């Protein structure tokens, strides 16, 4: 309800949101990676800008908005691929099953406290893991989650949950 510290935040209708959370969920999502979705897009799609107007390793796929450097960091079928080879990560853009086994073999891999540095702030925040601004990203998704925890019809209705969270 009551916004977290400081931050503005509210929730409101998403035509056919409630029909991809359930997509969602059945291709592996739990409740964290739904609150993750929520974040990024409104309708948990990506027709986002290409890569979120980024080359390289921070470029941005799937509905997550994962980058190029930890899936090739992470995921067996980026395995030793390097940061120019970043267009491959557009295979996330339409497999849903493979961005969310994707997701979860990155969440592994650096476990939860590094994924969130580095989803929010790349490589710098691999490095510089306890910001401010990534303890604020954390707190935004959990406020997401718990939401979604505290009344199950948020698993499967139209509503959209936000916390605003300036893009970097
Ligand atoms: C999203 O917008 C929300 C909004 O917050 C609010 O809730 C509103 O109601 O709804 C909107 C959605 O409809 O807000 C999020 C959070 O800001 C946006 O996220 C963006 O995408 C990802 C995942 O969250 C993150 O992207 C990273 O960005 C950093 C910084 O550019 C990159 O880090 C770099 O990586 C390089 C390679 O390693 C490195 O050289 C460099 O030094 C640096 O470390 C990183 O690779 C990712 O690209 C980030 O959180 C971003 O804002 C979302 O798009 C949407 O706006
Ligand atoms: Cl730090």
């Amino acid at each position: 309800s009551a916004c977290p510290s400081g931050a503005t935040c509210g929730s409101y209708t998403v035509g056919g949101l409630g029909s991809r959370k359930q997509q969602v969920r059945n291709a592996g999502g739990s409740s964290l990676d739904l609150a993750v979705a929520m974040l990024q897009t409104e309708r948990m799609d990506t027709a986002y800008p290409y890569g979120d107007n980024k080359s390289g390793d921070a470029a941005n796929f799937g509905i997550f908005k994962q980058n190029w450097l930890m899936l090739r960091s992470a995921c067996a079928q980026f395995g030793g691929q390097g940061a120019g080879q970043y267009d491959n990560g557009a295979a996330l853009n339409s497999s849903l099953g493979q961005d969310v086994s994707c997701l979860h073999q990155s969440q592994s891999h650096y476990g939860l406290d590094a994924w969130f540095a580095g989803h929010r702030n790349g490589a710098s925040g691999l490095s510089s893991p306890n910001t401010a601004d990534i303890a604020a990203y954390k707190a935004a998704v959990y406020w997401i989650k718990a939401q979604l925890d505290a009344d199950s019809a948020n698993l499967g209705n139209d509503t959209r949950f936000w916390v605003q969270v300036p893009a970097i």
